[PDB]
């Protein structure tokens, strides 16, 4: 029996419980965006605004149900309407992550007949980070 | 006249007031866990998680009364169903303590017939914890 | 396209994105006040005080609308009633920032017909201050 | 104009808006609790239990009106009741502030008719306090 780490093991949604994302996995993700006519955007965030938190419900009364603080990032420029090549979405994730080298950087993608996004993933977290642990230190 | 000590001098439930519980002493009560059928089972947290707190009441309208985080610690691997051999109980503290050795590590046992907890005693405090009294300093 | 930092980009209210105000352009702000015959008064705040918070309403029930603290500074002296010399004020910028080199210091002025506030600007940040950014490191 | 200080700048009650009292005040005082029958009483607190707070009342309703926490401080041994004896109050302040090096410890005395506090001072604060003006530096 291994026993899964309490400790420093925060996660980040969609396929954080994967090996991490090689840039060849990223690329067939973008690959798939584009495939779908899904509009691509990056959001971004410092450490202190990544994780959800609970702060201004103290200005509340009972009315705290679904809402968190830092569900809202900051968008990286505009969401990439009409885009079809795979190879300016990277571009601008290299862009995004070389602004904000210290920033967790998401990548993301819109549906506007659902509206609604349809896909996500971290694609960079700041080198100082602490709070997570590699995939074989996930149980002891 | 002895004065109780209010700084630093943090307990921790059951024998927490009695000197520290020698080897010979934690086999005793894991002995007497046996003795009476019951499931032994240990439990663990990192710091920031081990004493009662109260941030998730921000959250709350008026009901807080009898809500407290941190009385759940984690468990570590199952409770030993059907167990009667205390040197197993004691070799998965020590297996706990080694995977974990800056958690508070605590021993329960739980009663199935009356399904509640009947026993419980902290075996570990990491050693950077500088919040507790010797037995002889709780009082100046 | 460039990108609007949300790090280390806190404001202060009017003119905070204008290029930082010279001597002569907050002298010409107080020859502004004192051509309208409005009164002067500094105002200042230790860093912890300066921005808006929300820490008294843990105290409220369902009434924290509008209401912050650190809206209110620490007043300078008095308000300079009757002052028709634009040296004067200049004086005592120089004073108070030289009493509290630490502190956020703001000047403003009050028209006392409507009652209100009818000016006001940031003139000193502690030189310790990294939460803003100067406007050519805004957008990246 | 003198401008009194908003920074570092705070005070204990009774007395703390005089020069701080010498030993032959301090004696001055005890003499006053014994010629009037008054019962002695030292208390004393960590400085993070010092000055009033409110974080308790992240559990109410709305029903802080007139709660603070560290209003109690602890107890040093019990009241000296049926002292007449000032050098005996004198003592138990030695006893204390040696026990208790780097607390506050105030002095009390009560009154069982009225049944309230009657008097009550600061007559230790920790080495390592930097939120306190001496009296020449109150105002600037």
């Amino acid at each position: 029996m291994m026993v899964w780490t309490p400790v420093n093991n925060k996660m980040f949604e969609t396929f954080s419980y994967l090996p991490p994302l090689t840039d060849e996995q990223i690329a067939a993700q973008v690959d798939y965006i584009v495939a779908n006519g899904w509009i691509p955007c990056l959001e971004f965030a410092e450490a202190d605004k990544a994780y959800v938190s609970n702060e201004s419900a103290i200005r509340f009364g009972s009315v705290s149900c679904l809402y968190y603080d830092n569900r809202y990032w900051t968008m990286w420029k505009l969401p990439m309407f009409g885009c079809r090549d795979p190879m300016q979405v990277l571009r601008e994730i290299v862009a995004c992550t070389k602004a904000f080298p210290d920033a967790y950087v998401r990548l993301v993608a819109f549906d506007n007949q659902k509206q609604v996004q349809i896909m996500g993933f971290l694609v960079q977290r700041p080198k100082t980070a602490r709070d997570f642990q590699p995939a074989n230190k996930r149980s002891v």
